[PDB]
């Protein structure tokens, strides 16, 4: 009972989880992080084991129930709360913290803890000037003095909200930013369904993009949007998106497509994509690919990458009706990644998918 979130309720609905769930981003399903450990809620590190069993078991541990890797936002919040918790610990016996801490209002005090976890005590303790006009009460100085900082080129938009923040002393930069995505999410909404953007709405947010929907960006941004299917766009996909690109606008969006393009020629991120690809593209009903609907995936995805690709379309258009299952669509890329230009290193022993054995044998006299 300690972390039951009705022992909160005699605070504001506004509070540093909300605050963080903005700034950061809320993710309800176990996933790994920047140095592959695997994480949920905002920022909660599970364990630094390889073994996802091994961190659904911590999870587990830690909610008080079969989880299987997934949890609900009151639950990822007192995961979050233990994590405050201890940062105000630590806040509250660093030297350089604690008298601004003390000083401060509750608003403010969220403000200060959010930079606390993205910087660290000692990148927020190196900010010794602003942490004293702060103190000072000097709100306009220490918002114009945060502005000139490395953290402020690093996150703009956050660093604005947080120093807004400390501005104002209201949530008002947050209220804001809310009102702002639901404001933008309702230009592309179904009407008759609130909770996704239908095919009409996705065209509508390619025109404003200004991109062809068959092109290569509009692929690259659902795989960043992590979007679980092609047929429709769903609020939480959005706004997690929009959340985690660090954009309030379309104007935003549209200068991160290159940075997302970009992020393809990263250690394994064509991969990430490629394999993304198969599950955006399948019909949620079905647990294979379509062929038809295989080949056209591939060939958005492919084309200049697998110097077999046009062989390919040959061999398949002769082939029977079939579910491409997930390990054939993710060994082409093995595939083609190996294969010599003449197809003389071609492995029959390697467990290749019996499409690709074939697709050898057809291809190799070609
Ligand atoms: C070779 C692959 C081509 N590809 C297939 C999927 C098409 N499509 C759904 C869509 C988008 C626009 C359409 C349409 C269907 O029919 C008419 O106009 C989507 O990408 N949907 C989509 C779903 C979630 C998020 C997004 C994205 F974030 F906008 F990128 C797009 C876009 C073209």
């Amino acid at each position: 009972h300690s972390q039951d979130l009705e022992n909160l309720y005699f605070q504001g609905s506004m509070n540093i989880f909300e605050m963080l769930r903005i700034d950061e981003g809320l993710r309800l399903k176990i996933y790994k992080d920047t140095e592959g450990y695997y994480t949920i809620g905002i920022g909660h590190l599970l364990t630094k084991s390889p073994s996802l069993n091994a961190a659904k078991s911590e999870l587990d541990k830690a909610i008080g129930r079969n989880t299987n890797g997934v949890i609900t936002k009151d639950e990822a919040e007192k995961l979050f709360n233990q994590d405050v918790d201890a940062a105000v610990r630590g806040i509250l016996r660093n030297a350089k913290l604690k008298p601004v801490y003390d000083s401060l209002d509750a608003v403010r005090r969220a403000a200060l803890i959010n930079m606390v976890f993205q910087m660290g005590e000692t990148g927020v303790a190196g900010f010794t000037n602003s942490l004293r006009m702060l103190q000072q009460k000097r709100w306009d100085e220490a918002a114009v003095n945060l502005a000139k900082s490395r953290w402020y080129n690093q996150t703009p938009n956050r660093t604005k909200r947080v120093i807004t923040t400390f501005r104002t002393g209201t949530w008002d930069a947050y209220k804001n930013l809310r009102k702002k995505l639901e404001q933008l999410y309702n230009r592309y909404k179904d009407p008759q369904d609130e909770n996704k953007i239908g095919i009409d709405g996705i065209q509508q947010f390619c025109d404003d993009l200004a991109l062809d929907p068959a092109s290569i960006s509009v692929l690259i941004i659902a795989w960043k949007f992590r979007a679980a299917t092609q047929c429709e766009f769903s609020k939480q996909e959005f706004m997690d998106g929009m959340t985690e690109l660090g954009c309030d606008s379309i104007e935003k969006l549209k200068a991160q497509i290159p940075k997302m393009e970009q992020e393809l020629k990263e250690p394994g991120r064509f991969k990430d994509f490629y394999q993304f690809t198969f599950n955006f593209a399948k019909n949620p009903g079905q647990k294979g690919l379509d062929l038809e609907m295989a080949i056209a995936y591939w060939n958005l995805v492919l084309n200049g990458r697998f110097k077999f690709l046009d062989l390919w379309n040959k061999f398949l258009l002769e082939h029977h009706k079939r579910s491409i299952p997930k390990d054939t669509w993710n060994l082409l890329l093995d595939f083609s990644t190996m294969i010599a230009d003449d197809m003389s290193n071609y492995d029959e022993e390697g467990a290749w998918p019996v499409l690709i054995d074939d697709f050898v044998e057809f291809a190799r006299p070609q």
